[PDB]
């Protein structure tokens, strides 16, 4: 209850360029007993977004508690509300933002019945077939192909960041500042800057330079496929951050899951090429995986 931002000192050209994303206080209903889920990420609430023709839209609402002042609000708008006007069936897009005077800004996302892709496939109550799992990988590849075309570098591609709707359409999400805290199991922390680093998903060059590209998104996509075909097993479970790096430097890789098609494993191994320029583009991945999915019977 200490967050105050003076909306009127926001750059007038920035507030013009983002006004179509801003939701008014009376156009979003949020009941605070109605929680979709809780975690390290914070608390995600049920919301109802009210359009102009009495059309009610079910959404998920989250306070961006990491945004505490005008400076951070500005940066967030300059990187998040321009720089994320995306529209693709396999990309989770922002429904809008509540800019508040008192309190952190709210983000409003489409409701996703089946939650994150990792938890869904780990749940033995569900039965995604081998073909279904490749189909999920295919859907992610298409979302990533779209994002690469927009020159958007995700940086945190992983099964936990892909969401599943009620029709089982996979949407690639980027919760930028939306995650309050990050699980120690998956994210290392940089001592000096506080940067969160998803080491077991990072390309070899990123483990060295801390720099991300589309080609490092391709590496992470390989790991995501591995996650899919193992039904959400943790990559490199026994192993610390230094030993993972040595493992990879030796040219060792994640091992072929049971029931994973050989052609699909070849694709994974190509994603983990040590030379970034030698990894497949997402165009190549969508082509390759589409054929694997289409011709999959056995
Ligand atoms: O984008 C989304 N839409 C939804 O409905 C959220 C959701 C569905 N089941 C859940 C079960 C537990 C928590 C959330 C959900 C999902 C989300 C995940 N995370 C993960 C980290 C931070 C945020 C913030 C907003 C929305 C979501 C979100």
């Amino acid at each position: 209850n200490t967050v105050h931002i003076d909306l009127s000192a926001l750059n007038p050209e920035l507030v013009q360029a983002v006004q179509h994303v801003v939701i008014g206080p009376s156009s979003l209903i949020v009941h605070f007993n109605e929680v979709i889920g809780r975690g390290h990420f914070g608390c995600v609430y049920h919301g109802t977004l009210l359009d102009n023709d009495g059309k009610k839209i079910h959404c998920a609402v989250k306070s961006l508690n990491r945004i505490t002042d005008i400076g951070e609000v500005s940066q967030f708008l300059t990187e998040g509300i321009i720089m994320k006007d995306f529209s693709h069936p396999n990309v989770l897009s922002l429904l809008g933002i509540c800019l508040r005077s008192e309190g952190s800004p709210l983000v409003v996302l489409p409701y996703m019945k089946h939650g994150d892709l990792r938890n869904f496939i780990r749940n033995e109550t569900h039965n995604p077939t081998v073909k279904d799992l490749i189909g999920f990988g295919l859907q992610v590849a298409k979302g990533m192909k779209y994002l690469a075309s927009k020159k958007f570098v995700h940086r945190d591609l992983a099964a936990r960041n892909c969401m599943l709707d009620e029709k089982f359409t996979v949407k690639v999400a980027d919760f930028g500042l939306a995650r309050d805290m990050y699980d120690k199991e998956y994210y290392s922390v940089h001592n000096k800057t506080g940067a969160k680093l998803p080491v077991k998903w990072m390309a070899l060059e990123s483990l060295q330079t801390q720099k991300f590209t589309t080609k490092s998104d391709v590496w992470s996509f390989g790991v995501l496929l591995w996650e899919l075909m193992t039904r959400g097993a943790p990559p490199y479970p026994d192993v610390n951050t230094f030993d993972i790096t040595v493992y990879l430097l030796q040219g060792r890789r994640l091992l072929q899951p049971e029931y994973c098609p050989d052609p699909l494993y070849e694709v994974m191994l190509k994603c983990w090429h040590p030379k970034a320029e030698m990894r497949p583009s997402f165009s190549e991945l969508v082509s390759r995986i589409s054929a694997i999915f289409s011709t999959f019977i056995g």
